[PDB]
Order: C-alpha cells, then sequence, then structure tokens
DNA sequence: GTACCTGGAT
DNA sequence: CATCCAGGTAC
C-alpha cells in the first residue's frame, strides 16, 4: 500500500514551497535538484535508494520540459557496455575523448547529423531483455550485444522508485543569480519493469546513453558518463502509473 | 576510470 | 516531437 512516511514528506516538502525563492546550491542543470536537498538537509549521495526513507523525490522545472530522469544503471552485458559504446560509435571532443550523449527511442531509429551510427531499443519481450540496436549510416545493425535484462530493471524499480515524488518548480535569473521556487508535488505509484518497457517500445520512456566529459574541477577534459538513464515524458504519466497531488 | 547520484537548452 | 548535453561523489 502505502508509505508510513508520507506525512512527513508533505511536511517536508511544504516547508521548501513555503520558502518560495531560493538561490541555487550549484551552478549548472543539477542546481534545482541540488538546492532542494540542501534545504532538506540531505547530503548528496550516490546510493540507488530512496531519497526520503522510502520515498524517492525528483525536482522538475516545469516550463523547460525536460524529460524526468527516473534511474540510471548501466548495462547487463557486455562487460564494460559503455566503454565499448564510447570507444566504438562515439564522436570526438574538445578534449580528444570520444563522447555519445543518445536519446533512444524503442519505436524509430535516431537519426544523427553529428554522430555516424544511429540508435534503437529493441524490447523483446519473449527473452525480456531491453537490447540496444546500433546501425551504420547504412541502415544495417553491427551490433546489438549491448541489452539490460527485466530483472535488473525491476531490482532498480524495486530498491528506488515504489513511490516517486515529483516536485514541480520554476527558475529566474535575477541580479545575475539562479533561483528556484518549488511549486507542487504529485506522487507517481504503480511503474513496474512491464509498463516501463512498454513506455520504451512506444516512445515515451527513453534509454538516454549519456557519455561526455568532466568541464571544471580536478577532472576537467576526462571522461564523464552520467549513466544510462531511463527518462520518461512528463506528459504521459498516467499510461505508466497513477499520479496524485500530495502538495 | 566505472557506475551511481542530481538534472536541462535548443 | 528530436538532438545533444550539464555538475556531483564512492570506490
Ligand atoms: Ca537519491
Ligand atoms: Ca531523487
Ligand atoms: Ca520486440
Amino acid at each position: 500500500s502505502m508509505s508510513e512516511y508520507l506525512n512527513l514528506l508533505k511536511e517536508a516538502i511544504q516547508n521548501v514551497v513555503d520558502g518560495g525563492w531560493h538561490e541555487t546550491k550549484r551552478k549548472g542543470n543539477t542546481g534545482i535538484g541540488k538546492t532542494f536537498e540542501d534545504l532538506l538537509e540531505k547530503e548528496e549521495d550516490n546510493l540507488d535508494a530512496p531519497d526520503f526513507h522510502d520515498i524517492e523525490i525528483k525536482t522538475h522545472e516545469t516550463a523547460a520540459k525536460s524529460l524526468l530522469t527516473l534511474f540510471t544503471k548501466s548495462p547487463t552485458n557486455p562487460r564494460g557496455a559503455n566503454t565499448m559504446l564510447r570507444n566504438r560509435y562515439g564522436k570526438k571532443d574538445e578534449y580528444g575523448n570520444n563522447i555519445l550523449h543518445q536519446t533512444v527511442s524503442g519505436n524509430r531509429k535516431t537519426n544523427s547529423n553529428s554522430y555516424n551510427y544511429d540508435f534503437k531499443i529493441d524490447i523483446d519481450w519473449e527473452s525480456q531483455v531491453v537490447r540496444l540496436e546500433v546501425f551504420d549510416k547504412q541502415d544495417i545493425m553491427i551490433d546489438n550485444s549491448v541489452y539490460w535484462s527485466f530483472d535488473s530493471l525491476q531490482n532498480q524499480l524495486d530498491k528506488k522508485l515504489k513511490y516517486i515524488a515529483v516536485i514541480s518548480a520554476e527558475s529566474k535569473i535575477e541580479n545575475e543569480k539562479k533561483y528556484y521556487k518549488y511549486n507542487s508535488a504529485n506522487l507517481f505509484t504503480d511503474l513496474t519493469v512491464q509498463s516501463l518497457c512498454r513506455g520504451i517500445e512506444n516512445g515515451d520512456i527513453k534509454v538516454d546513453i549519456r557519455i561526455g566529459a568532466y568541464h571544471s574541477g580536478k577532472k576537467k577534459g576526462k571522461t564523464h558518463d552520467h549513466g544510462t538513464a531511463f527518462r520518461i515524458n512528463m506528459e504521459k504519466l498516467l499510461e505508466y502509473g497513477e499520479v496524485k497531488v500530495i502538495v
């Protein structure tokens, strides 16, 4: 059923909403999420566990209309899959790395102008895997070795995503500073591996390969795999789970 | 360096 | 809609 901590969650979110505009705690796209976590007095972490007891929290700037990142997970196989993808199919960046950012769909192939390969997802319902298909520019499928088992994906959903509190927000730039304001929250439940994979097949949920580079700090110029992400179109949540207003 | 975390701008 | 991308850390 429902989390024992939903009331506490509502109070924690309400406290942030009541705070109005908040200056960013970290410059960059990530700031919206880092700023919210700081307000909840949550130290950043890299665990695939929920944020607030058993509840996952996600912030989302409504006007930006970006895909909602659900979770990341490296391929089940082969070993070193993302390194292989980068090395074989990436493009050269300013530092001499290969990079590979591709938002991949299950209903159509990419048509990349800046990369020399195209990509599609096959949901293999018989074998219960999510498979990446790589095509050359002559439309030949050259590599479908990379996959995620349904079991792996279900394990991430069970660990992290039973209850997803999505906090809708806005931003502004004022006096050369970036601010966020958190306005409302919905609870998204009943996402299953079966609904996830249906969404990938239909194009509403993407498999996002996100291999870039670091651009500042000690690691500047080094390869930065942000993790392959499973990302949902916010307009489509009701087709993949249930949604109710909580704040 | 890999694999997780947090997310857009155009 | 699609194309391409951003700042963090544990180990
Ligand atoms: Ca988290
Ligand atoms: Ca979160
Ligand atoms: Ca299929």
